[PDB]
């Protein structure tokens, strides 16, 4: 064992198998019941508090109040979410992934389901169970050949942008996995979502490139979305949904 | 108007009379012997009106649905093999029809399995235009709105998940009126996911305004097995 190890009795309501418990009677934690979540440490990544190595293996992390990003968009709160908040959340995710990027790691499962919302629309990347150094979300070179890179996470980020601009609607509506695999290889890309700016949709298609090394880095993705409503879309005005 | 047709071209009696026949010798139709609203409403998930005979004897010609009603289809021999994936799919198709009704500012006032028809490839459409099905604010005070059709949709989800069993088993209309108003809701039916049952209780809110729209209901059922229940596995009944 190591320094991350804690006794199984040191930590004291179900959520979805992750529970909301209490660590040392003063810390609000979350317990999910590598050595990859330990090394990675960023404000936009869900922080690991402690680990249990005895059966059953526990994972003690920080607590996010608003839950999953997918539930948050589909939920009652998500219908008032406009583009300024949505691009801001995308920027927060792209911030953590940029950290993951320069750390030379791969997430291999970047999607709204694995992103948690907290107070003040704070979004953090979670679940590094497949992390190393979902076909509708996965890059084709990874869903076929197992070529998982940071540029395969950019593809998923491109898919993620559709979930945000549609409030959590499943990518490629009406299509099944084998139907997606066939269409994507043929060049089919998801069209510009209703009331979504083309500059944002262009960024999607850039994340959806046949050539992995032609997809832009998360450092670019972060900078593009953070400076969005000034450099790219300063003429923006509110609509019915976006 | 312009919906009129010559009295040509009835073959068999389906089930005020309902017949399966032919129109103009080529197209298969459903003749109802013996309104003005079915002329305005057009949607792929609403039973489409074809033609009308205005003078007595009155005759209504709509599209034909082969599997009869959704209620008979569930209780019947085919409903025996119906699993939840196909059941949530049928519920999504209906919600789509009611979402059209919703954005057209209309009310159905009788959303139930008896008033929903099934065709080939498990296609379900709303038709026609019952205290166990209708909302209490509509049953007592007469407040029929689209959010009162959402209540019925909540009841509709029970029929689907129980193969068409009458809601509130062992209870009469007097029992239902009092219990529901007392806060009583139907429990989670056997082998039915609690997420789906939560959606039922949403459609069964006391305040009509807090009940979700059919635009929401449609999306929740369509993305159900990816967003809401990804780890679903087949059972004996559901
Ligand atoms: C609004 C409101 C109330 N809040 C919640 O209802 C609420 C709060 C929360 N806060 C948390 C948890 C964590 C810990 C890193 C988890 N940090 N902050 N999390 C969740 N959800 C539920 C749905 N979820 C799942 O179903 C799942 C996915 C993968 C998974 O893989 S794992 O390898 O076993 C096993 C479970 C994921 C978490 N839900
Ligand atoms: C499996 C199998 C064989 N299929 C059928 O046995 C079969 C097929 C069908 N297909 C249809 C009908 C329609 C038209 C809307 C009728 N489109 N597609 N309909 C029915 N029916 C439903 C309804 N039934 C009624 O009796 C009634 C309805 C309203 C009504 O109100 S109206 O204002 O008078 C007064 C009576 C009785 C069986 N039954």
């Amino acid at each position: 064992k190591d320094a991350w190890e804690i006794p199984r009795e040191s930590l004291r309501v179900k959520l979805g198998e992750v529970w909301m418990g209490t660590w040392n009677g003063t810390t609000r934690v979350a317990i999910k019941t590598a050595q990859v979540m330990k090394k990675l440490r960023h404000e936009k990544l869900v922080q690991l508090y402690a680990v249990v190595s005895e059966e059953p293996i526990y994972i003690v992390t920080e607590y996010m109040s608003k839950g999953s990003l997918l539930d948050f968009l589909k939920g009652e709160t998500g219908k008032y979410l406009r583009l300024p908040q949505l691009v801001d959340m995308a920027a927060q995710i792209a911030s953590g992934m940029a950290y993951v990027e320069r750390m030379n790691y791969v997430h291999r499962d970047l999607r709204a389901a694995n992103i948690l919302v907290g107070e003040n629309l704070v979004c953090k990347v979670a679940d590094f169970g497949l992390a190393r150094l979902p076909i509708k979300w996965t890059a084709p070179e990874a869903a076929l050949y197992g070529r998982f890179t940071i540029k395969s996470d950019v593809w998923s980020f491109g898919i993620l942008l559709t979930e945000l601009t549609t409030k959590g609607r499943v990518p490629y509506p009406g299509m099944v996995n084998r139907e997606v695999l066939d269409q994507v290889e043929r060049g089919y890309r998801m069209p510009c979502p209703p009331e979504c700016p083309e500059s944002l949709h262009d960024l999607m298609c850039q994340c959806w490139r046949k050539e992995p090394e032609e997809r832009p880095t998360f450092e670019y993705l972060q900078a593009f979305l953070e400076d969005y409503f000034t450099s790219t879309e300063p003429q923006y005005q509110p609509g019915e949904n976006l």
